[PDB]
């Protein structure tokens, strides 16, 4: 997604951006 949940949780969580490896990805593994 281009998001980073290093300090705070993803904002586009609504879309599907899940916090993974401190990096936010959507659809499982889409940055």
């Amino acid at each position: 997604c281009g998001e980073s949940c290093v300090f705070i949780p993803c904002i586009s969580t609504l879309l599907g951006c899940s916090c993974k490896n401190k990096v936010c990805y959507r659809n499982g593994v889409i940055p």
